[PDB]
């Protein structure tokens, strides 16, 4: 059973040594927040949260940073080396990468204004890593609502909150041009904008996204509050402003009877978002981890010990 207090007494000082890394990239890269979020979330949908996605290439297996949803996309890799060499000085081969990522995914919300909350610990590291099964598992922005329904729960995320809170992981972040081109100039075949987006904000993506333009482009997931972790995101839906087809079927989709509460009730009590993203956070963060004996505590969190 994982618990909060797994390293209380063999590293105390690990949720402190991790927050301070990430106030001082914060200072040069104002992103890297919303990018360890993202990372912990596709640790977790590949095998739980193993640290799997941290593993660079070797003869044997693929990395899994090569998958379509990891490639050119997952970002953040070189800080999460930093604290773990600033947290294997203070405590030699103690943390787990995989603990480090979650604790690292829970400090960057805090300090990036949302909730505080203390993780459960006690996860260690994967062997190997799982390319086919990040492919097969990774969620797309193109997804209709069942199929994100379905990915959630192919990973034991069974509960509608649980995809609506953790969706709020996009009220802060950047998304390239290329996952909203198909909703501005051409959405389902229909040669017509994706009728759930909001007029007047079609108008300004597609002066962000113009069409044969840069597709690398970045634009802001939450037009309100780009950096900050809040509710906001729930508020856009509402108005039909969710930046990609995922994010809006929430709110519209023919098949959200049971998300369009949610997302209403996160949208008009902070304390409501807050409660129901640590409940979902905190589920996902115990997809099946590698306890007890089980894996190692990874050293160089890019390749397996020997
Ligand atoms: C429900 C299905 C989801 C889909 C289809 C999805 C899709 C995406 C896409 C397309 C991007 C843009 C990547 C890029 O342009 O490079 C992205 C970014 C991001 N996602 Fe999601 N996501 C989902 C769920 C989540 C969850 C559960 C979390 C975390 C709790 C999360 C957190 C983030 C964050 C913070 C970013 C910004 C990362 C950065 O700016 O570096 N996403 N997501
Ligand atoms: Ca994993
Ligand atoms: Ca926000």
């Amino acid at each position: 059973q994982l618990t909060p207090t797994f390293y209380d007494n063999s590293c105390p000082n690990v949720s402190n040594i991790v927050r301070d890394t990430i106030v001082n990239e914060l200072r040069s890269d104002p992103r890297i927040a919303a990018s360890i979020l993202r990372l912990h979330f596709h640790d977790c949908f590949v095998n739980g949260c193993d640290a799997s996605i941290l593993l660079d290439n070797t003869t044997s297996f693929r990395t899994e940073k090569d998958a379509f949803g990891n490639a050119n996309s997952a970002r953040g890799f070189p800080v999460i080396d930093r604290m773990k060499a600033a947290v294997e000085s203070a405590c030699p081969r103690t943390v787990s990468c995989a603990d480090l990522l979650t604790i690292a995914a829970q400090q960057s919300v805090t300090l990036a204004g949302g909730p505080s909350w203390r993780v459960p610990l006690g996860r260690r590291d994967s062997l190997q890593a799982f390319l086919d099964l990040a492919n097969a598992n990774l969620p797309a922005p193109f997804f209709t609502l069942p199929q994100l329904k379905d990915s959630f729960r192919n990973v034991g995320l069974n509960r509608s909150s649980d995809l609506v809170a953790l969706s709020g992981g996009h009220t802060f972040g950047k998304n390239q041009c290329r996952f909203i081109m198909d909703r501005l100039y051409n959405f389902s075949n229909t040669g017509l904008p994706d009728p759930t987006l909001n007029t007047t904000y079609l108008q300004t993506l597609r002066g962000l996204c113009p069409l044969n333009g840069n597709l690398s482009a970045l634009v802001d997931f939450d037009l309100r509050t780009p950096t900050i972790f809040d509710n906001k995101y729930y508020v856009n839906l509402e108005e039909q402003k969710g930046l990609i087809q995922s994010d809006q079927e929430l709110f519209s989709s023919p098949n959200a009877t049971d998300t369009i509460p949610l997302v209403r009730s996160f949208a008009n009590s902070t304390q409501t978002f807050f409660n129901a993203f640590v409940e979902a956070m905190d589920r996902m963060g115990n997809i099946t981890p590698l306890t007890g004996t089980q894996g190692q505590i990874r050293l160089n969190c890019r390749v397996v010990n020997s």
